[PDB]
């Protein structure tokens, strides 16, 4: 019988950990590059990299906030290398996806109302943000089993290189903010820390490491090929929207509040102040194409097939209520189906305020989905729209925000609509996998306990570190050494504006490498 | 609810202490604001036929 | 006996249902005959100070 009430305590290797902080050398198209040299004969191993950043004081006028998770959204590329070459590296999107299930890490990377509320400055000397420090946990393969998996430095010099995205990527601003001055004087200030281990008489053996490898298909192609696949642990597929043919302007962003309902309530809040106007006489300051109609005493306005119920409380006797009936409209032929945002509302109730000369809205009934909140303003006024398009006021046009957030997936900000309707993966000429529903995403989320999984084929189910990972192996003799991916995009209606957003197909292949320690650190490709 | 005509009574309207709000003349109904009450989950969980 | 002003009441006079008897004019008092009641030993065992 095995004893379940006692165990013999093993004496571990003698060691002493220490927290070590280093300062960097900044160097400089014009992307920032920070280089750190780690050289001390008494550090035997390291893991748990943390990058700190000082964000400076921001002054001036305009509206300004930071994107959620600034610290992770700033990193474009990370590389760890020795004298023999690159040991490990990852792109910022794969790093963010690896750390997306760590709520502690997302909390340290900068998620608070102080950073993410959209603040307002009123004079050129108003202080918008106080200086603060953010912390980016750079999750590595060296963390799985703590000391068991740590990177050993066999007396060699290790260099860490952080490439930064340009500051335009992490900032959300309107047009009244002086971006070229802020950009001319902004400076990234990084510092790197890690946990070192002083080991007496260390005994090193070779281990196994995985390097993610990214391939981006052409614009609007439904295909993508990954070459030189000899031992892959998994294969991932997703889509990114590409906004290069636009100016990147959006109507709203909820800031710190991140529920899908918060996105919708911020969108409705921006539309409602322009939807129902209380005015003495026909409202002024709108384009000639606007069809603004008085609400009858009965309170019901019929717009073709749609019925809008409008009840506003405490309206003065010398004023009337008007309803904007085609705030945004899109169509491709002059007498066919029409996408009209005014018809997405069914009941509008609120109370008039004589102090602020505006309407405070009460109960709202609507059918707004996340796609309406995710349509760029440029697509309403494109050359293919046969109508004028935007009958909003210029005061409302001046509150649009520039957003260049680099890690958006899907065609909305929350990755809620599934636009891939069928997936087929080929290995050589034979079909390895095909599916209609998102069963591979359901498995990815069950197995990793995340809420933002992707379509993933996993090939490794063996326990990490203690076993050699299981792989799918190439048979180059029979020609099976590439992974082709082919999707069919789901059909959308030619009068929905989202039909013309351009999409890219992203394939991620996790390649297996072997780490060896014969005279310094080296990696070899498994074949 | 009661079992004999002059004993203890379970009365749902006795579980309210303050009721304030504003009437709306546009929709011809009352919009209630802040309520103070001692309602528990059981009252909401009683089937209508009882 | 009661603890709140309009809840259940323990009332000793509600435990009688019929009372018959004959008045006596010689002694100026009532001689009670047959009584029907539901009194138990506890009512007789309650101390006066309660």
């Amino acid at each position: 019988r095995s004893n379940v009430f006692a165990v013999d305590s093993q004496i571990p290797t003698l060691y002493m950990p220490q927290y070590i902080s280093l300062s960097g050398v900044m160097t400089n198209d014009n992307q920032a590059i920070a280089s750190f040299e780690i050289r001390d004969q008494y550090i035997t191993a390291l893991n748990h990299l943390v990058l700190s950043l000082e964000l400076p004081e921001v002054k001036g006028m305009g509206r300004f906030g930071y994107v959620p998770y600034v610290g992770y959204k700033c990193i474009n590329h990370v590389s760890i290398s020795s004298c023999n070459g690159v040991i490990w590296e990852i792109e910022g999107e794969e790093l963010y996806n690896n750390c997306i299930n760590n709520t502690i890490a997302l909390k340290h990377s900068g998620y608070s109302s102080e950073l993410n509320d959209i603040s307002i400055g009123l004079t050129p000397n108003d202080t918008i943000k106080e200086p603060s420090t953010v912390y980016v946990y750079i999750k590595t393969p060296f963390d799985v089993e703590d000391t068991f998996s740590s990177l050993k430095l066999s007396d060699s010099k290790i260099t860490v290189t952080v490439t930064f995205n340009p500051v335009s990527d992490i900032v959300i601003r309107d047009s009244s903010f002086d971006f070229e001055t802020f950009n001319k004087e902004f400076v990234y200030v990084p510092e790197l820390s890690f946990i070192g281990y002083m080991v007496k008489n260390v005994q090193i053996k070779p281990s196994f490491i995985e390097k993610p490898r990214r391939v981006i298909g052409q614009i609007n192609q439904p295909t993508a090929t990954v070459t030189e696949v000899h031992a892959a642990t998994s294969l991932s597929v997703y889509t990114k929207p590409y906004y290069g043919n636009t100016d990147n302007k959006f109507i709203s962003y909820p800031g710190y509040s991140q529920d899908e309902k918060d996105y919708i309530d911020a969108y409705v809040s921006r539309l409602l102040d322009d939807l129902v106007i209380v005015s003495d006489g026909p409202p002024t300051g709108y384009p000639e194409s606007a069809e603004i109609v008085e609400v009858p005493e009965d309170g019901i306005v019929s717009i073709q097939d749609a019925d809008v119920y409008v009840k506003i409380d405490n309206v003065p006797d010398n004023m009337s209520v008007y309803l904007h009936t085609n705030l945004l409209m899109f169509g491709t032929r002059k007498n066919s189906f029409i996408y009209n945002i005014s018809k997405k509302f069914s009941a509008i109730t609120g109370t008039y305020s004589d102090a602020t000369k505006r309407t405070i809205f009460a109960h709202i009934s609507h059918s707004i989905n996340i796609i309406d909140t995710s349509i760029p303003v440029s697509l309403w006024t494109s050359q293919r729209n046969v109508y004028n398009g935007d009958n909003r006021s210029a005061e409302s046009k001046a509150k649009d925000l520039f957003i260049n957030d680099p890690f958006i997936k899907g065609i909305d900000f929350k990755n809620k609509t599934d636009i891939i309707s069928r997936l087929e993966v080929r290995f050589g000429n034979d079909v390895l996998y095909s599916e209609n529903g998102p069963i591979s995403r359901i498995y990815n989320e069950l197995l990793t306990k995340s809420n933002n999984g992707t379509r993933t084929l996993t090939f490794n189910f063996t326990p990490k570190i203690f076993f050699r990972p299981t792989t799918i192996t190439a048979n180059v003799s029979r020609g099976k050494d590439k992974l082709s991916v082919r999707v069919v995009y789901s059909t959308m209606d030619v009068n929905h504006p989202i039909y013309y957003v351009q999409k890219q197909l992203v394939v991620v292949c996790n390649d297996l490498y072997k780490v060896s320690y014969d005279q310094g650190v080296s990696i070899t490709k498994i074949m």
